[PDB]
């Protein structure tokens, strides 16, 4: 639910290193 700080239109979260995911265009964890 928290933004990760990193956007995903294109390409995906480099903070999936963190444990974030791609949701609306934006990285979040939970």
């Amino acid at each position: 639910g928290f933004p990760c700080g990193e956007s995903c239109v294109y390409i995906p979260c480099f903070t999936a290193a963190i444990g974030c995911s791609c949701k609306s265009k934006v990285c979040y964890k939970n």
